[PDB]
């Protein structure tokens, strides 16, 4: 009682988190957060991206020009949504390489189209089917021009269109394949029919193919589908004998951010940068495990369902340096102002107070990891597909295998990052709190003595004020020293 | 003599193991583990995977029925074993896209087939040949039909057949190429042959090829193999004027973990997770060198031919805290029973005795890290090919570049792990062995001082239960304070 | 002044540089090196590898044999070098799958040719053109033998060559598509033409297409090229009713480093491992800022334009041990000969001393840091394509996105690697700060007090072979403890 005590401490929480760090799978510290989104609200908002919900209309059907997409003309998206529902109404169609042309569309973002006066001498035009109804009347896909004969003739065609312009053109046409021999007749004339098209770099040549398919909407025959680009100096030729689906114009075609999606996820009235199939996530986290799909600045895609990286201290509730969880038996609930602290006892009684600096020490370094870690999200456009209907073989062994590798391998990143992480916040904050045992250790100089569990025995009368001037730096050792050696130093 | 002494330190080894470290390619510590499987035992082992030894036949082989390989009829396996020694003995044959095929089928894992009552009216049934002699007869092959032509006609065929099952169907048929327009002429009648099958959403058109091939035992003529997959609601239609080998049914096609794996390793009674060409490798440890193919839960597959892990101490015969290889000039190699302990010489001798927290600190740690290293490797089934017989060019170069991108990326990991990991064993290690010895300069408060070189001088007679209640932390500093503080200040 | 200082201190410089840590995204230290190479002197150096300027030739263009490219006969390369100023002028062609073959033959790395005496009795050899201009004479591709009619027939060939050598060879054939029915029958007489060439392997069918394509230097008609390899114990054979464009020959392949680069940057009289289509980089840094595309022992392409790895302590002018940049105020930018020292008073006057020691330790184990990571590139030669002049969908996505894929993890462990160990370098420095201090503090024992800044009072005259004897370890504090002591415990 012609002594005092001085304690060093730390906080602690009733409700920690459990963390893993390189050394152990599970220990407690007070406060974490989650490294991992988990969650869509379900919509996919249509801002800031330009979304075009293509409804009942698939990429193809659109650009085609299907009666039902007559609305898509001209448009242009940043990502195009294909919904599950959707369905061809026009004549049946199929395309070789499908996956390419609706990709290469699909990243060109527009279905911007000029039409071109092609000189079609000598044969009918705008062919037309009961298969294909615009406005209750037979028509055809808007973008292409059926050829027939006239006068039961149909003279050999050899078309060119130069791009005199400064920019690519996307030309789409396609070839018919009538059912029967009859068809071929009636339609063309000719009993075979051959179509060519050709730049000086290019030819694609189309020999139809007579014969019943398995009827398609009651149809029996169908339309095949390719497409050239021309460049500018280069030209277009289309040689004909037959079967020639024409095209009335070119597209334009545009590199940029513009991709397409699968999903049946409703559009929203709100602003989300990031797009999954499941609908739009938060980006505030460096990963993800809602889908490996996505669109625009998004998180990372890991297997990981949760990934905690510590943001406090180790909580001891009742490192490497040995202080916390250490020399220091516990942490103290009931300091709520602070980090770390000093709990005295004196003449005057017994209280306590936090260190302002070595909590704001220790919360800057765990504040410049989060830096690093939150709100930095990349951004990714149009991709390789990652789901399929159909088996193919080697060049989906390939994709899948891609992914898988670029997924397996953000999963280890992210799984050490946090342990690692983990390992040096808890010994960050181990740091901190002996570097202020230290400190409090030196500014007592002799009239004190370390009783080994973070707490110094004070040697000398030391009343409010004079504990003050020890927590804020102003103790002078040299006023008290003659009391403390005597009373150290005796018997 | 009134005094005594205590030393702290750690234990050392004869036989230390070298390892690398983030700032010194050498180090010696006590104990180091591999983490690097580099041998097999030379045998796949044919438990728990199914495995299913193709020995002469190849999978394309056993699903086409070559006779040699009947007994493999509707086999299933979660993986395959192709033989380089295999061989085919029927009809010749080729498969555009053989991988993509081969790869399907194998990844599907069951060759269960069902036949199908096709309506074949109008042609010869089940054509055979001396190319492939089953029991000692000529024959063909199992799952094909050849069909010929009856009194010399072979009309116009339009064959259909219905999925209206819950499963997708998988189509095995061909194109047969005559060495000689007479033999077209003797097998169906017709000059010139054509083949054309349909789904729905698909056409596939051969024409035929008239003409002499090299020849395979003695064979110039070909069979050209197509495959078609029709799923339910979907009908397949075969229309023949000639040259087409028929299938008798589908095959089932399933999902699932199945592969197929190039090796000439032989099939042993043996119980092993993960499968190579080299043969089942152990899978306890995290990497491995003995083959970039795998199957199973396997360890990943680097470069490196050893990483030693340390799982103990730096070794000192004769760290960022400094004591280890530092304040503490060396090692104790007779300290068998821990890491860290006491020696002592006061009145009634000189003695060793370990200290067993701190021991089972240091240990709990190193065993922390090697939980998270060692027996839990990923499981994967089928991959990409990363071998090839054949110069291929640019999907050959995009698969190959991205194994060795994979495998530089794992090399990365494995290197950096072992170099982090090693750094911080040989620190937390250090900090033990600090940590004990300041525990025990706080116990003795001002009845000691600190030598410098982790030996404290006692001032004070201590006997060995003295000495013990230090070890065992219940030395009551305040018995000897006084005989010590008149021991240390004097003159 | 019975009393004298000895201060524990470090260097500092006016010059700082700022790098990133795991904590902290702007630190400044007293020295960093560039981890990132982000020039080139723009030239392609001729040394070490074998490089091969294509000029005004392609790669196909030398193959075939374009009269330009006649110097390029039998040549060999590590790299060829195409230009964008390349241009071909003997007769119009295309190659299906131009990619792979370009690619084959640039990774074969040879030109090497040898002719074969096919038999081709029955057709006009040597066939020439006016597209096709050698010495001021009409002629052809020197590889390649365009057969005609003689006598006005063109008998159906059926011609063999059998692999008798011990290597693959490759053979260069092609197709001609006359622009009219006219010059067809004018080189062939038959109205048609058929080409067909075999191996016991593989069958290539190919039928010309009569017809006029746009002009190429005044051509509407074109050459189709293909490819077959013929390994050893195989044989090639040959159909051809009309329209077979010859090989004279076959190339050797082989395997080995070889690739090909797009460049326009000049050849230099040099010597540099890395190439980038920039020209030729310094391989000493581990990464690279300058081009994706690489030959050689390169370091790996990251986004980052910059990246400074810390080669020296904190910069304190005016860790978690809390001595740099914690209880020591700032540095010295007055010690020069060394990183850690002493600055001493005493009745002799004051002085400043540089610790080599400790100096030694920090710089040896920056040095291990570095020599992990400068001049330890990895080789790479033939790869994927990583620029396209033409959309192409699919395969094209799937060649960008595992580029893309790999840069951004190579970026991700670069910026860890950096943040990682610049966090370790600091505190390393920091370390050893810390212990020179806590040696020097064991070493005055009872003779000295620690005032709090670094600084001891030393409690007794300490001249300046005093002060020398604590720097060098052989201070004897017993010869000074009495005076010490009672200077320390006094009123
Ligand atoms: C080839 O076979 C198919 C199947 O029998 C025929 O297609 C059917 O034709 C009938 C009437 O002609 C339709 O009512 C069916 O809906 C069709 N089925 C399918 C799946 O398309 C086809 O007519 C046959 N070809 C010829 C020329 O006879
Ligand atoms: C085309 O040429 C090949 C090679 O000469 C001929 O194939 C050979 O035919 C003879 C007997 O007819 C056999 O003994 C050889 O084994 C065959 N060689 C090969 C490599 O197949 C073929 O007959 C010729 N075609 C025609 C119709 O004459
Ligand atoms: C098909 O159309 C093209 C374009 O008109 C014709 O090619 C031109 O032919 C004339 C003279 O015959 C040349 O002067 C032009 O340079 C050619 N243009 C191009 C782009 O090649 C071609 O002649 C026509 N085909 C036929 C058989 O008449
Ligand atoms: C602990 O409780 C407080 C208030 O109830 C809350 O703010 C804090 O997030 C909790 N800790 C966690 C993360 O469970
Ligand atoms: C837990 O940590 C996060 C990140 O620093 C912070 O947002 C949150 O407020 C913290 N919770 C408490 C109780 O401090
Ligand atoms: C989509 O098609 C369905 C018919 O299945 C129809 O109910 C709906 O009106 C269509 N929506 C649009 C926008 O055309
Ligand atoms: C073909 O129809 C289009 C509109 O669909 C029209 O612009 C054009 O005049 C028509 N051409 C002929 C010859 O009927
Ligand atoms: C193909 O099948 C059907 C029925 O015979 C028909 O479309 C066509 O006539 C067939 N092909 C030939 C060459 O007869
Ligand atoms: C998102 O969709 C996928 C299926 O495409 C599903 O596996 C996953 O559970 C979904 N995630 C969430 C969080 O809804
Ligand atoms: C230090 O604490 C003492 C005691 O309360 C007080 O008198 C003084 O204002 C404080 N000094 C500073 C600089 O904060
Ligand atoms: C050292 O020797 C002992 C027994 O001879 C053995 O258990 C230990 O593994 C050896 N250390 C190494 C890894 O060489
Ligand atoms: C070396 O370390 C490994 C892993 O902890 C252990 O299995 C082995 O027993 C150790 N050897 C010795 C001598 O302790
Ligand atoms: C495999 O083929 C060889 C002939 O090369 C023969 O010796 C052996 O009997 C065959 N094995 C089986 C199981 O058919
Ligand atoms: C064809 O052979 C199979 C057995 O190989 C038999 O089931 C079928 O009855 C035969 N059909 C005819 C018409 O000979
Ligand atoms: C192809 O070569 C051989 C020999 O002439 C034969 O199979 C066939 O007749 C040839 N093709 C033609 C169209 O004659
Ligand atoms: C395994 O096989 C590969 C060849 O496929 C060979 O390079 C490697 O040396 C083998 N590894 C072992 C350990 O046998
Ligand atoms: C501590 O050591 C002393 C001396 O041997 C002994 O008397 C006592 O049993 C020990 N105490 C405990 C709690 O282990
Ligand atoms: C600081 O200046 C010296 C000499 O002027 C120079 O050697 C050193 O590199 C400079 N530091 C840096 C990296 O700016
Ligand atoms: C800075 O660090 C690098 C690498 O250690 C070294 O080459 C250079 O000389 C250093 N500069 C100074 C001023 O020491
Ligand atoms: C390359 O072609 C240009 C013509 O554009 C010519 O000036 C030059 O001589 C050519 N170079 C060589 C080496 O043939
Ligand atoms: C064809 O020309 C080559 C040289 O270009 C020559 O070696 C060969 O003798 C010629 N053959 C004939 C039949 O003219
Ligand atoms: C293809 O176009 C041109 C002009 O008619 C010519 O090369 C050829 O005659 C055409 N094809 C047919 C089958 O007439
Ligand atoms: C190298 O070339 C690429 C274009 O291929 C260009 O983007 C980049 O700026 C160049 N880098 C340097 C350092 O010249
Ligand atoms: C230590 O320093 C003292 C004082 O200068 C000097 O006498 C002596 O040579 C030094 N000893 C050694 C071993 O360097």
């Amino acid at each position: 009682n012609s002594t005092a005590t001085l304690c060093l401490g730390h906080h602690a929480v009733p409700n920690g988190t459990i963390v893993k760090t390189i050394t152990n799978d599970q220990i407690e510290v007070t406060n974490a957060t989650e490294l991992v989104q988990n969650s869509s609200i379900g919509e996919i908002c249509d801002s800031p991206h330009q979304i075009l919900d293509g409804e009942n209309c698939t990429l193809i059907d659109a650009l085609l020009g299907d009666p039902q997409c007559d609305g898509f003309q001209n448009k242009k998206w940043d990502l195009f949504v294909e919904r599950s529902k959707a369905y061809s109404n026009c004549y049946p169609y199929d395309v070789p390489d499908y996956a390419s042309l609706r990709s290469l569309v699909a990243s060109s973002g527009t279905l911007e189209f000029n039409n071109e006066s092609f000189n079609w001498t000598g044969v009918t035009q705008n062919g037309t089917s009961s298969a294909c109804i615009r406005r209750s009347n037979n028509s055809f896909f808007s973008r292409l021009n059926w050829l027939t004969h006239l006068n039961f003739k149909y003279p050999a065609l050899n078309v060119t269109m130069p791009n005199n312009e400064q920019f690519d053109k996307l030309y789409i046409w396609g070839v018919h394949h009538p059912g029967t021999d009859k068809d071929q007749i009636f339609l063309y004339a000719q009993s075979s029919g051959r179509i060519t098209v050709s730049t000086k770099r290019s030819q694609q040549a189309v020999i139809p193919n007579i014969g019943s398919r398995p009827r398609i909407r009651n149809i029996p025959s169908r339309i095949s589908i390719y497409w050239t680009i021309v460049k500018p100096g280069d030209i277009l030729l289309i040689n004909s004998t037959g079967n020639l689906i024409a095209p009335r114009g070119y597209f334009k075609i545009r590199s940029g951010k513009s991709s397409i999606m699968r999903s049946d996820a409703p559009i929203g009235k709100c602003n989300s940068e990031c797009i999954t199939p499941n609908g739009s996530i938060p980006n505030d986290k460096p990963f993800q495990n809602v889908n490996r799909i996505t669109y625009g600045a998004c998180p990372r895609y890991v297997k990981q369902s949760t990934l905690k990286l510590a943001t406090g201290m180790r909580n001891v509730p009742e490192g490497i340096f040995g202080a916390i969880a250490g020399f220091i038996e516990n942490g103290w609930e009931g300091m709520v102002d602070g980090w770390y602290g000093f709990r005295h006892q004196n003449s005057e009684g017994r209280g306590q107070a936090a260190d302002l600096k070595s909590t704001q020490a220790a919360i800057d370094q765990i504040n410049g990891k989060l830096n690093r870690l939150i709100g930095k999200t990349n951004e990714k456009f149009h991709q390789i597909e990652k789901e399929f209907s159909e088996v193919e073989g080697r060049i989906q062994d390939l994709e899948k295998y891609v992914e898988d590798t670029k997924i397996d391998l953000w999963s280890y990143n992210a799984e050490l990052l946090v342990a690692l992480e983990n390992q040096h916040t808890i010994d960050l904050t181990d740091s901190e709190m002996n570097k202020l045992f230290e400190k409090t250790k030196k500014q007592l100089r002799e009239n004190a003595e370390d009783m080994g569990n973070g707490c110094f025995k004070i040697y000398h009368k030391c009343d409010n004020a004079c504990i003050g001037s020890i927590r804020n730096g102003t103790y002078d050792h040299d006023v008290y020293r003659d009391e403390a050696l005597n009373n150290r130093f005796q018997i």
